[PDB]
Parts: structure tokens; C-alpha cells; sequence
């Protein structure tokens, strides 16, 4: 036997940044999770019980706040690389760092029509995500995502046409109700390295704020055919809003309303073009993904 | 040995209701989970297993369809107080109701700058509840509430001058991250039955709308001096508002950001004034409440 | 306005506490995560604003490790009943103290059918816990329950007989599944303080072997008419088994497991007799609730 | 632009089977939570909104059920490759079917130490699962695996040599506590099809009972010198048990438990060798994974 692959690292690291500013003195708070893995030659580690090759990852973990407190740690895709980076460079048998990080929700509160210099508000379990693979001679690959964006649309949602057999009992339908939790992943082109990354910071939060706006719109827009047919979409003009983004993945969860008949009560109409109580399904759920690349 | 204390019903009952506007085409969501446990002459279906006095919880279920169905669903202390009463007036057998009501939120999407008609977004994990409890000769008893608020301040928090003892070790501090979760809970004074209920409808939405603004903007304003403190104050401004309520309860769990002292690393000032980067701490936490009622 | 009510303390505290045996060479690991809320003369926190009367949450955290190294952690109810006391003892404003304490399961592994002496696994999710309320001059007020006790029987249990009007089409039935989340709580008699409780330590992890013995015997041994009238039953036992205990309390989610017409297709033989695959169902859930006294 | 990836499926698809023995009488509960993800000659549903290739997932939902009730449900690999086989089958388009199987405990309840015949008890939130890739063309792909194995050994687990420098400050050890929650993946072979597959039978069942006795026995012994090299020697061994395992990955968040210093109360001592009381941490934690193959 042996030791095809192998990376250990500290997870769950939670983080939190506060920006003070002089002249206004409003500040700004910055909170993520970060889990960092690493890879290299330590093999011996398993095969041999050599801790000598191992970094500690309590030592990962006092590496992830000695960043923190030196770097920007916005947008997180910097932040990310500049992590993942110096795990490969101040370590030489430590070759692939894996730097993932969640951003939490920490909007600014507008109290009295004008934003608050330093209160807070968790406006959504909504996260913002990175996923930055450092490898030593191959550059960062980075892969931005939006995750736990939940929406709802009453109608303009339609699906009929499809297959139908000895195992198809649905109906189709002109008018049903549409919900899904937004997993959004688009991946930029690979970067050569740290000095490639810094040059395109910038284009970031602008592609994170497009493909959010992107999803958003194009939800509530069209009339949708199906679930397919409305990712592809919004897959579309996020590649076409962006060069340096390769490719953009959807997996949403087609989180069923389902239609009550009362008509057995007092011959109550509830359904169809009268349908006005439903009754939300916790599971099961449809689940549909794609990749769409140029 | 017998009975002291019995309660049936059917929990999480989600329930989903649409509103068209046939002018506009304006379509409205609301979605709630709900809970109805039934109190009455019920016994013998626990001493002599009689299910003659039960009613199916499975009806109970049916019920809240129907029931949300032939009746607006908003504000929920209306609706729960419509429910519970339904169950004591339909039978005899049942003299309590006890409905709870877990508001969802499903706000309309803002595209383009423009209200979207039928699109809506979870914009929080918040909760708007209602405990109706509806007794036969005793009224409706009615506390609303709101939860799953979560705020953070990064400055203006103070906690010095605590008892100090063989048991501290907490450094007195002058400025402090305080961040929470809001449970508050607002009661209103017992009222007489669904008329009198039905008499303050607007109330109930607004009442809501004020303690919401009352518990952000006290939390944003004060200059802390512990958290006990604060409270009381959105507690005060809450009653001293609305005559209706009889009293209000927060709950507050304070979540604590710790310092990280880097010295240890090419001697990095991380602490005190010079403090930027904490560690969030899951738990313990800090667990504060109080119920204010009036003078 | 006035503070009708104010309890604070330390909530999600996490003790782990290992006994080495000399001899043996064994070991006995125990964790927990515990909550203290305090009560008594401490309005003026609120009010006036003064940290005088505080006793630093953080404080309290450092109490729970402190007495959890200098006592015994098991079992809960006395561990529960050392801490309370230590409080309104060791604090004149300080009247009450109210301990929640969740015991989770370390189980010892057995590996080659021997007792390993220091490897454990948790084997189920479920709690043993204690909610004990130390009151100056008023005793000790133990409540012990577990939860998250999940079982199931898949025939020998039956509903029919109940209500049905208009607003039932629940099917009567006469072989169903049945599945809950046990939740049996069982408050013995006040205790005048710390001494008394130390007389009875010997019952306690016997009252709760019981308990659960009953609640798993119970349900598996009877005909359910209802679940109301098997939850009734398990109570009886619990109290004639022990006359400490005043009062008996289970609180039973009925987890549906629905039944799936399939016939649809190529007449497939599911429903009724022919039941084999069923669709467990996430939600709603019937929840009954009884607190079964002394006659 | 292009479709590069496309799959889509039903999800969370609750399914409890009873097994009963006419017999004996002995009844017997499977329950289990599929996921199945289709891919094929769909693009056009994605990029000309044609539903024509669309098989919907709910056919996907009743076809699972189905198929559990006209096959065994047991083992996992075998019901996920009948299941999977049957899309791929049944329907030209489809060339791949991804189905993902977790299953439930429901452990036979002792009463009075004789096996109940109708009578379960989720004994553990342990899951054994399995994840069965099936492509028209390249046989059936089937990684097995056990989670949610939560385990604690107090003592004979050390971790010094590792390397030291300006991030370091973490102190060498020669006895500490190691608690993990076990993931164990060890895949198949390529098998050709379900009569291969159904060949085999009899293994699975019992490699699962190994790789989890494997598992446990090594955690309990091995005075361990890393995480990473007591999971090494957990491959080892499984690997050596079945030739049929291609692979064996082990991924182990390691769950820390610190000392607390209670030296500066009344010099209290409780680290090092007297180190008795412990806290808990919920986050950060050390995660290890590795892949183990053949030379
Ligand atoms: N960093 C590591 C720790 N540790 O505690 O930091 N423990 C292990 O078994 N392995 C590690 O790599
Ligand atoms: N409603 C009830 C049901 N039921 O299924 O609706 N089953 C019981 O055992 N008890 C109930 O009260
Ligand atoms: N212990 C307390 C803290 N604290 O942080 O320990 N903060 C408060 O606002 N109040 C307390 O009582
Ligand atoms: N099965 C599908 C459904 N459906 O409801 O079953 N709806 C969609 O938009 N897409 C599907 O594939």
C-alpha cells in the first residue's frame, strides 16, 4: 500500500477584521471561516510516523491571524492567494496549499435613513466563497461562489413536455410556484501567480456583485421553462460579462410547493387557477447542476 | 397517579399563501410554520386509551388548511387568534388552544430599482412569531415576537466596574466588540375574545415595526455599559410606545470576540488599542434576560 | 416600567473531566456543557446601570471548571445542586441559581469482547440531563430527564375510534408504524439543600436507569391504542417505581411514516396488507404532551 | 457558450422498507435517504428549454421507490446498482446515473436481553453510505463508506517532532486526548456490470464490518504518534482484508480538548499530569485526510 494522496490542514478557523478609519472614524468589520490544507512530500508522516515534515496546524491556525492582521483580508480572493502562497514559499517540502474561506454577512445598519459608523446586521445566512488552490509551478486557481441565496417566485414558472412513461405520474403545468437556494461557482483563469492576482483585484467584487445581480434578475425575468433552461441563461451573460471567469456552475435545489385540495371539505377550491394555500416540502427536493463553459 | 397536565396537537405545519391582485398583478407571499397543541377533557385517552375524545392531529392539520384558506393569514396574532378559537367553539370537549406561529421571510426582490410582482428573497434568517393561547372564559393571551435578529457593534461597548473576586479574571474593559442574537418578546394585555382582537388589527404589524426600530436603534446608539443596560432601555421605550402591552422580554446572547495576542510573533501589537484581528468564539456565551413589566 | 423578572449567567459551557484509576489503571471520561443563570438583587444592573452587583459571566464559566475540578461530575443532579449552592452562598445579592446540565454519551468501547480502559465512542446522539433550581430558602428543585432517545416499532400499534366530522379524513387503522424522539423528564421532591441531596445520590442514576428502562420496555411490549395511552402507561411505572419522584413528564414528536399507493403503476401491491416500502415523512409532526401526577 | 457538465436528479429521498418473516415473525426496518443524479443527451433542456429529454425527477422519486419495493434494499451497493443500472438502461439518453445511498440505524431493541421482533432504537447517528457511479459503457464505479463516528481515547496519543518556528507555539506532548469523527472511504474495483456486482454481495456487508472493526480496534490501540500515521495503518489493514478495495481514504477532523489553567486560583493545579478538567472546543479543528492505494 501507499500514500496516493494526503493534505491535512486546520478548518473552521474563524476570523474577524475591524477597519477604523481617522478622519470619518466609521469602521468596517470583516468576518470568514478559513480552512487551509496543505500538500507535499508527507508521506512519512503516515507511512513512518515522521512528524518532522508535519506543520503543525495549530501553527496553520497562528499563520491565518498573522495574515489576517498584516494583508487586506478583502476580497477574499486576494486574501486567499496571499495565504495560500506563503504556506508553498516559506516551506519547501509543503508544495499545494488549499485555502478555503466563507465570507460571513456583516451589512452596515441604516439607522435613521443614514448608514451607522459602527452597528452591524447579519442581513442574510447568504455567503459570499473562495476557493484558492495554490500549487507550486502551476499557479492559483481560484473558483469564486455565492451560496444559501434563497428565492422565490409565485408564478411565471412553467414545466411541461417532458418525458412522460409508466413511471411518470406529475402533470404538467402552465403556472407553478419556483424556489431554489443559489449555489453560483465561477472559476477564473488561472493565475501565474500572487503579482497576476493583485493586478485584477478589482474585477473580484465587481464579477461577485455581477453574478449576483445576474441570478437575481435573470430569476425573477424569466418565464421560466424550467429549471434548466434558467441557469444556462444566467450561466450565459455572466461568462459573457466577464473574459478572465472559464467557466460558471449552478446546482439549485428545486424546493417543491405542493398544491392542497380542500375541495373534500365543503367542496373548498384550492387548486389550480384557485390555488392559494400550498403546503412547502421539506424533502424530497430536485437538484439540478451544469457547467457552462465557451 | 393521574393526569396533571395534558397537550396534543400538530407541530411544524408548513403553510404557504399566495395573494393576487387582480388590478396590479401584484402576488404576495407568506410562509409560516405552525403549531397547535389542544387542551381539554382528553383523559381518557391516556388513562382508559378512549380516542373518542381526540381529535386526529391529522385534522388538526386539515384545519390550519382550511383555516388559512377562508381567512387572511396576516398579522399572525389575528390568525392564530382565529385558529385557537375555532378549536374551542368546534368542541366541547376543548376548553384551551395553543397556537404558535413562526413567521418567514420572503421579501420582494428589488430589480432594476423597481418592486418585482412575484419575486421574492429570503433576506434573513429572522423570525416574526406569535404564541396565541385561547382559553375557554379566559380570553386570548397573546405574546409576539421577534427573533433570529443578530447585530454586531464594533466599538462603543463597555463592561467595567463587575464584581471582582477569587473567581475573576476578567480584565475590566473600556471599549468592546458586542455582538448578539435578539430574542425579544413583547405581551399584550388579555384580551376578550376575537372581536376585540379583530378591533386592533393594525396594531399588531405596527407594534412589530416599532419594537424592531427600537431594538436596532437603542443597540447602535448607547454607549454601552452592559448589555443588562442596554436591554432595559429597549425594554422602556417599547412599553412607554404602546399602552396595549403588558409587558416585554429580551433575551439576549452575547457572542464574544476574543483579542489574539501576536507578540509572540516578531513582537505584532494585536491587543488593546492596536487590536484589528479576533477570534470568534462559538461558545460559551453570555446569557442575558429580563422581563419588564409597567409601574 | 420595572425589571419584573432578570436572570443572566453563562450559557454552552463545555466541561470535559477525566478520573484516572491508580489501581486499574482505567479510566473514566464524562463531558458536558453547562448553563448558570443567576437571579436576585440585581435590578440596578438594568436600571441604574451599575456593574456592582454583576458577577462577571465570565466569572461564572471560571466557577463551573473550578467546582467541576474539586467535586465529583457525576451524577448530574448533585453536581447541578454543589454549583447552585456554591452561588447563593457565596453571594448575599445573589438568590437563585439555575443549572441546566447536558450529559453527553462517552460509552467505553469494547474491543475483543473486553472493556477497553481508555477508549470510548459516543454511541447515540441522546441526552441525560438536569435542570436543577437552587432558591435561597427554598431547597433544591431537581427536574431529570433524557431526550433524543429515538425509536421506532413497525406493527403492534393501532389509531382508530377518534373524533371524525368534517374536517377529518385521517383513515382508521389497525397496524401502523410508530416513531418518536423520546423527552421524559421526572422532578423528584424538593430537597431542603446540598445534604439532603448527597442522602439520595445512590437514586439518581438509578431512577434514570429506570426511566429509560420503562420508556424502551413499554414501547415495544404494548398495543398502542394511541400513543397518548402508551406514554400514560410508561409514567405509571416510573412513579411506583420511585416515590421520590412527584411528577412524571413525556413529551412524544409521532414521527409519520407514510404509507405509498404504487398501484399506478402496473398495479404494484403497496398500500394496506401488501405495505412494504413507506415514505418517512420530515414533517408535520403530531406532538403529545403529558404530565402525569400523584393521585 | 457551452454545457461542459450537466447531471440532475431528485434528492433527499426518504425510503423505509419492513422486511417480514412470516416464520419467525421477526421484523426487520431498512431506512435510507437516496439522491439520484442523471446525466445524458440533455444539453437541449438547458440551451433550447426542450423538456423532451427531461425524465422529471419526480419519475426519478417514484422510480427509487419502486425499485426499493420490487428488489432488496440490502446491501446499499447492491440496491444502488440495480437502481443506477436501471437509467441507463430503461432510457437511450441517459448514458450515467449517480446514486448516492445513506443508511439509517435501526437497531433491533433488547428487551430483558431477548432481541425484540418489531422493535428499533436509532442507536447512533453513525451513517454507512455509498456512492455507485454507473456509466453506460465503463461498468459500475462503487465507493463504500461509514460516518459520523464519533470517538475519544483519554490517554496513549502523543504529538511531538513536528516542526518548529516564528509560527509555532504550539507545545510537544506525550500524553493528550484524541477524539475524532471517523470518515472512511474504501472504493471498489471497476466492476462490469450488476452481474458482477451481484456476484460479490456477500463482500460488502462484510468489508464494512471490517473497515469499521478495523477501524475502531487500531484507534483504541495504537499509542498513537500522529492522526496521520494511526489512519495509515487503518488503510493498511483494509486494503489487506479485501483484494476487491482499489483504494482507502480516511478523512479525521481532529477535535481538540485544552488544559485549563486553574493555577491562578488558589494554585489549583490542573495541567500536565494532573490535568483533570478540560474544555471542549468546538472550532478550529485539525482535519487529515489521505488516500491510501496499492504499490
Ligand atoms: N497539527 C497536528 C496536530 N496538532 O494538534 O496540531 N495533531 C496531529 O495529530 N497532527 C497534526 O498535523
Ligand atoms: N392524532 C393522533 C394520531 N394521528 O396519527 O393523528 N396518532 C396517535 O397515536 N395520537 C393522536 O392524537
Ligand atoms: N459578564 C458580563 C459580560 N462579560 O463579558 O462577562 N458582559 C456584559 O454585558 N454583562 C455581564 O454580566
Ligand atoms: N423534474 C423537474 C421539475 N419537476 O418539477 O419535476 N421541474 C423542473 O424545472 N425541472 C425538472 O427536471
Amino acid at each position: 500500500s501507499a500514500v496516493k494522496a494526503a493534505r491535512y490542514g486546520k478548518d473552521n478557523v474563524r476570523v474577524y477584521k475591524v477597519h477604523k478609519d481617522e478622519k470619518t472614524g466609521v469602521q468596517t468589520v470583516y468576518e470568514m471561516t478559513v480552512c487551509v490544507l496543505l500538500e507535499g512530500e508527507i508521506e512519512t508522516s503516515y507511512t513512518k510516523a515522521d512528524n518532522s515534515v508535519i506543520v503543525a496546524t495549530d501553527s496553520i491556525k497562528n499563520t491565518i491571524y498573522i495574515t489576517a492582521k498584516q494583508n487586506p483580508v478583502t476580497p477574499p480572493e486576494l486574501f486567499g492567494s496571499i495565504l495560500g502562497t506563503h504556506f508553498i514559499e516559506k516551506y519547501n517540502h509543503i508544495h499545494a496549499a488549499h485555502v478555503n474561506i466563507v465570507c460571513h454577512r456583516w451589512t452596515r445598519m441604516d439607522i435613521d435613513g443614514k448608514p451607522h459608523p459602527h452597528s452591524f446586521i447579519r442581513d442574510s445566512e447568504e455567503k459570499r466563497n473562495v476557493q484558492v488552490d495554490v500549487v507550486e509551478g502551476k499557479g492559483i486557481d481560484i473558483k469564486s461562489s455565492l451560496s444559501g441565496l434563497t428565492v422565490l417566485k409565485s408564478t411565471n414558472s412553467q414545466f411541461w413536455g417532458f418525458l412522460r412513461d409508466e413511471y411518470t405520474t406529475l402533470k404538467e403545468t402552465w403556472d407553478r410556484i419556483l424556489s431554489t437556494d443559489v449555489d453560483a461557482t465561477w472559476q477564473w483563469k488561472n493565475f501565474s501567480g500572487l503579482q497576476e492576482v493583485r493586478s485584477h483585484v478589482p474585477k473580484f467584487d465587481a464579477t461577485w456583485a455581477t453574478a449576483r445581480e445576474v441570478t437575481l434578475k435573470t430569476f425573477a425575468e424569466d418565464n421560466s421553462a424550467s429549471v434548466q433552461a434558467t441557469m444556462y441563461k444566467m450561466a450565459e451573460q455572466i461568462l459573457a460579462r466577464q473574459q478572465l471567469i472559464e467557466t460558471v456552475e449552478y446546482s439549485l435545489p428545486n424546493k417543491h410547493y405542493f398544491e392542497i385540495d380542500l375541495s373534500w371539505h365543503k367542496g373548498l377550491q384550492n387548486t389550480g387557477k384557485n390555488a392559494e394555500v400550498f403546503a412547502p416540502q421539506s424533502d424530497p427536493n430536485g437538484l439540478i447542476k451544469c457547467t457552462v463553459g465557451r
